[PDB]
């Protein structure tokens, strides 16, 4: 992340969650979407908030995602609301693909890039993926299809009191330091989806996630506040209940809603060998994607 020409520049993306809910129930969903009921972003509200933020912030892309963004009633309108702010160079939609065959030609015209996460329990036939590749080529859309074999544990209601562990997890966290998973929610900016979406779903009520957020504002001192927030190198309140990027690997599966919540003590869920690996190289592959199909667009 850089400070240049009056704005904080993110070489990665700003994340806009169209829908907090999902039609799947993946174990260890990083946004805890299986625990959320229907909540669809207001395109006008998103446009206003990102318009304010764009005066001081620019990213390479805007990632429209959430739980499952294709559940949104007006995803093209949300896409265009994001594009109109100029906050990013391109607009990307990330989807589990289970609803992509319902999308109309305005969806394919509206997106710049499309990322489909394909999971074992909701497999898309290779011929349907080929159809998606053809549609993407036809509309000049960069396409990435990731076939997930595993997920890593992401959080627990039983957090840790060990400050060294929190520091190790935050220090190796790809979301905070590498992917720059900056997340806009309800007028606040967050370093990561976990810090805003996980506390609200802890069964004891959690805490106010705004302690880890930055209120999005226009005032002449917003830029510097933003730069300090996005460059700060101290763990968040949420890291004490988060596994970051070093959670234990497990086969990807869906679980029933009943008992979905995680209670095992956080220290038991750290993949300590992988934590060493990531301590040496923060970009180390997480082992979650088993196969990937990429169809880029020339000149992109
Ligand atoms: C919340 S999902 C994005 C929305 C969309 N429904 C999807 O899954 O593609 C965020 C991204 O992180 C991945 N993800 C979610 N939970 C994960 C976990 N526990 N470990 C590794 N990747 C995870 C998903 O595969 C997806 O690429
Ligand atoms: C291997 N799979 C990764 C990978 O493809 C990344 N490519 C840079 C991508 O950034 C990741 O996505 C982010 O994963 C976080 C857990 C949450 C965040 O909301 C989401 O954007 C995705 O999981
Ligand atoms: S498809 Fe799975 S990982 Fe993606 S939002 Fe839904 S439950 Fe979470
Ligand atoms: S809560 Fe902490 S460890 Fe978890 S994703 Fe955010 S910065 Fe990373
Ligand atoms: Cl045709
Ligand atoms: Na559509």
């Amino acid at each position: 992340v850089r400070l240049a020409d009056g704005k904080v520049r993110n070489p990665e993306g700003i994340e806009v969650n169209a829908s907090l809910q999902c039609n799947m129930r993946c174990q260890s969903c990083a946004h805890l979407s299986p625990l959320y009921r229907r909540e669809n972003a207001d395109p006008a509200e998103i446009h206003d908030t990102l318009s304010v933020l764009a005066r001081s912030y620019h990213a390479s892309y805007a990632k429209i995602m959430g739980g499952e963004p294709l559940l949104h009633p007006d995803v093209v309108g949300l896409i265009e609301a994001v594009r109109a702010t100029g906050i990013s160079d391109t607009v990307l939609v990330a989807t589990n693909g289970t609803l992509l065959h319902r999308a109309t030609e305005r969806f394919w015209q509206a997106v710049d890039s499309l990322e489909i996460s394909v999971y074992p329990s909701r497999m898309i036939a290779p011929e349907e993926i080929e159809r998606y590749r053809v549609l993407a080529r036809e509309h000049g859309v960069s396409l990435l299809v990731n076939y997930y074999g595993h997920f890593r544990a992401v959080y627990s209601e039983s957090g840790t009191d060990a400050p060294d562990l929190v520091r190790d997890v935050f220090d190796t966290c790809k979301l905070a330091h590498f992917w720059n998973s900056h997340t806009v929610y309800d007028g606040w900016l967050y370093r990561c989806p976990q810090s805003v979406f996980m506390p609200r779903q802890l069964r004891d009520g959690g805490w106010d996630p705004r302690v880890d957020g930055l209120r999005i504002e226009d005032d002449p001192a917003f830029l510097e506040r933003l730069h300090r927030f996005l460059t700060a190198d101290d763990p968040l309140r949420a890291c004490r209940n988060c596994l970051g990027s070093v959670g234990k690997l497990h086969p990807h599966q869906e679980l029933p809603r009943a008992g979905w919540q995680v209670t095992e003590q956080l220290a038991a869920l750290v993949d300590y060998p992988f934590l060493k690996v990531c301590k040496d190289d923060i970009t180390a592959d997480d082992g979650c994607v088993e196969r990937s199909l990429s169809a880029p667009v020339g000149g992109a």
